[PDB]
């Protein structure tokens, strides 16, 4: 019934040696809620720097990886490389990769199965666009995106998956999501897991909210019973990321 | 005369250990001092290679995006490369154009942005087996080049190297002869002369990016419009040194 609260910070395409030095120093100086599992995701070229400098109780994630150990994929990073560098997490299926870079549901599932088999943990991102929501496809889209992973991975493999619901419909659009709207989808995802994977996976899988999370709204969102944490965007670059980690204390 | 140019594209290959061994071999090699040599590790190893490698070999990234920063999960910006002391980037590699669907305009945007950020660019072009059999080799390469020429200034070409990839002879079972390669390279240089300027045509290195190894590098290098190589799998092997030295007796 209980699930450890989970806060990921996705830096996206942001950072310099100097900016990351200050950012990491702020995190190292911070007082963090011991009950919260924290993961940050630097750009791939800063992973060694971050991994060395960052407090060990915050683990590092890559922002993406590919579906093979190695080969002729110019520009791609392998899960094995991540393991080689001591990077335990990867974000897969982020809306920007799905919708700007055309990563299909099955490619996401391929990556996910491959990363898990390599011993990584996965933040698996799902969610529907404004157009899909207007079409009434919220439940169809999240079902389809999850089903691609569920077809590919074992019940035990879910142990190392965290699901991030991204309300893409409320990201850079004129719409805003309420905690109640977020809660509604998280409950739908958990029911899908119960009915398609197992009751145990539904009860133990963290489902984190990946909409616009900042210091001002995190406390309200965390009160919802099916929101198990956050995948933070722009606020992960700011000192208030600490406040978001501490949203419950 | 144009300085001979040898790039080694590791693609999605490498570990800390395997890379250590590769770099030590290069650091101990006797290299033709007239050759400009560039190595392109996977992104998560750029700091490693940049620290360890002899300073007369420059490092390249295998890809980058078109802006300095923002919400592009999984992408690296040219500004990050500059920040890390990475002077080169490979753009428009056939694997990114085909597997990852990168359009001509996207490649051209990336190229413009990288140049503006102070990088040098290895710009890859080339035609597929079907295009070549249909007789569109020059239509395709002219189109791929025109997209860049429409976006960058005449002076911007100064820090461009064109890699001709005979995609028709990469993973097709076909091999290209030096005469076939020379014929395309000569057509590319003439394209530059007639569409850009006389200077750009005579200054721009056009390097051959088909299947280059120790056994064929010497005869390719004798061709008067082949200014070097973009090496794939052999760049992972000791014979990369022989390819660098293709102009020596």
């Amino acid at each position: 019934m209980a699930r450890k609260f989970f806060v990921g910070g996705n830096w996206k395409m942001n950072g310099s040696v100097e900016s990351i030095k200050s950012l990491v120093e702020t995190l190292n100086n911070a007082e963090l809620d011991p009950n919260v599992e924290v993961v940050i995701a630097p750009p791939a070229v800063y992973l060694p720097l971050v991994r060395e400098a960052l407090r060990k109780d915050i683990q590092v994630a890559a922002q993406n990886c590919y579906t093979k150990a190695s080969g002729a994929y110019t520009g791609e990073i392998s899960a094995e490389m991540l393991k080689d560098l001591g990077i335990p997490w990867v974000i897969l299926g982020h809306s920007e990769r799905r919708h700007i870079f055309g990563e299909s549901d099955e490619l996401v599932a391929e990556k996910t199965k491959y990363a898990l088999d390599s011993g990584l943990s996965v933040i698996l991102c799902i969610g529907e666009t404004l157009e899909e929501r207007e079409a009434g496809k919220t439940m169809d889209v999240v079902a389809r995106q999850l089903k691609a992973i569920a077809d590919k991975i074992t019940e035990n493999d879910w142990s190392k998956v965290v699901i991030a619901y991204e309300p893409v419909w409320a990201i850079g659009t004129g719409k805003v999501a309420t905690p109640e709207q977020a809660q509604e989808v998280h409950a739908e995802i958990r029911k899908w897991l119960a009915e398609n994977v197992s009751a145990e996976v539904a009860e133990s899988t963290r489902i984190i909210y990946g909409g616009s999370v900042n210091g001002g709204n995190c406390k309200e969102l965390a009160k919802q019973p099916d929101i198990d944490g956050f995948l933070v965007g722009g606020a992960s670059l700011k000192p208030e990321f600490v406040d978001i980690i501490n949203a419950k204390q």
